[PDB]
């Protein structure tokens, strides 16, 4: 290992002076796997994912515990035990993630609510592309709900049916495939966790996409909230609006919605 790379991690790891891991206490009964409940002492509640790669890791560690921001789940922190499994340690999620959150038939977030989710990973990543962060994997499964319902853009994970059209010719991500993915995150937010293209199987979904066919205009849906979506799918990703336009716009729908 770099020596360097080891020094610039330290301000990220975290050791069992200050974490208490409950090994035996499993979050949100298995969805989200191998996350345990852990306690951070002045006591914090926190969710620790258990998982060459090493250094990737240690880099990933030190780019995401810069992350500060309302709509951005914090790394806490990591670790690295001479004995067992890397660790992920990070703020526990009162209402676990976006997608089941909306499927779950015994919660009704109004239509502007739903809308509000969706301003809020719009800011949540307008901060992560400040930052030439490229997520890969955006979608509502992967955000989370706080106590206060605040969404956190976060990962737990070939998400096919929410990548891009060059992603899945070329196999290149960029922030403008985040935004083709953001559009598919609206659609699951306007259709409460609907599955997207249930008619086009994974393989044939370039071919869909290709022939210009798109995602339908969910019910309840404002027309101008559609009109981002499609604008978000535009097969030229250097034509799609950046995430600081789709803050601008969503806020202009969000606060004039009757
Ligand atoms: C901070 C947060 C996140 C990720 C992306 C965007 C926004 C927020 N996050 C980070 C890791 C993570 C942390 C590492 F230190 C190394 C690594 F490989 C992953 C994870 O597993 N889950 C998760 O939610």
């Amino acid at each position: 290992l770099n020596p360097e790379l080891v020094q610039a991690v330290q301000h990220v790891v975290i050791g069992p002076s200050s974490l208490i891991v409950h090994f035996n206490e499993v979050i949100g009964r298995g969805h989200f796997g191998c996350v345990y409940h852990g306690t951070l002492l002045k006591k914090i509640h926190c969710a620790v994912k258990s998982l060459g790669e090493v250094s990737q890791f240690l880099t990933e560690g030190i780019i995401m515990k810069d992350f500060s921001h309302p709509n951005v789940l914090s790394l806490l922190g990591i670790c690295l035990r001479s004995e067992g499994s890397p660790l992920v340690v990070l703020p526990y999620m009162k209402h676990g993630d976006l997608r089941n959150f909306i499927r779950n038939e015994t919660h009704n977030p109004t239509v502007k609510d739903l809308i509000g989710f969706g301003l809020q990973v719009a800011k949540g990543m307008k901060y992560l592309a400040s930052k030439k962060f490229v997520h890969r994997d955006l979608a509502a499964r992967n955000c989370m709900l706080d106590e206060k319902f605040t969404v956190k853009v976060a990962d737990f994970g070939l998400p096919v049916k929410w990548m891009a059209l060059e992603s899945l010719q070329t196999q290149k991500f960029t922030t403008k495939s985040d935004v083709w993915s953001f559009g598919v995150l609206l659609w699951e937010l306007m259709t409460r966790g609907a599955p997207p293209y249930p008619d086009v199987n994974t393989f044939d979904i370039t071919v869909y996409l290709l022939q210009g066919r798109r995602l339908l205009q969910p019910e309840y849906c404002p027309d101008p909230l559609y009109e981002v979506m499609l604008k978000c799918w535009h097969p030229k990703a250097e034509m799609r609006p950046s995430f600081s336009e789709l803050v601008s716009r969503i806020s202009a729908i969000f606060s004039t919605f009757i």
